[PDB]
């Protein structure tokens, strides 16, 4: 799950995780539209991590949120500053993880998309992440 204030890119603009509705279009890792097919309620009290990327994108996510990295799937809590790179199989890394750290809990929410790779883009830098 991602913080409600996370901006998510869409084919026409930007939404937030808090504002996104089932049936909205997000972006897959291929940069093409992918539909939100399900979403959770707002979840409160979850342990959260702040993840900073090499492009300046910052995303707050819950500890168990999963990311596509050079060494496989990693939860937020297992990302390694200055080592992990966000990569999507077909080679080229999208960004490097600059910092990942525990922060105070904020409201978060999950979405599921219809992308067969289970990926959508998140943050101002449009970083691939797992639903």
């Amino acid at each position: 799950a991602l913080a409600l204030y996370t901006p998510l890119p869409t084919p026409t603009g930007w939404t937030t995780m808090g504002d996104v509705a089932v049936g909205d279009e997000l972006l897959g890792a291929d940069g093409k539209p992918t539909r939100v097919v399900a979403a959770t309620d707002v979840m409160l009290g979850r342990p959260c991590y702040e993840v900073e990327f090499s492009d300046g994108t910052v995303i707050v996510a819950d500890a168990a949120h999963q990311w596509p990295t050079s060494g496989g799937i990693r939860t937020s809590a297992q990302l390694r500053s200055g080592a992990d790179r966000i990569v999507v199989a077909g080679l080229v890394p999208v960004v490097q993880i600059e910092s990942a750290r525990r922060v105070a809990s904020v409201p978060v929410r999950c979405v599921e998309v219809d992308n067969p790779a289970h990926l959508y883009l998140a943050g101002r830098g449009m970083v691939p992440t797992h639903n």
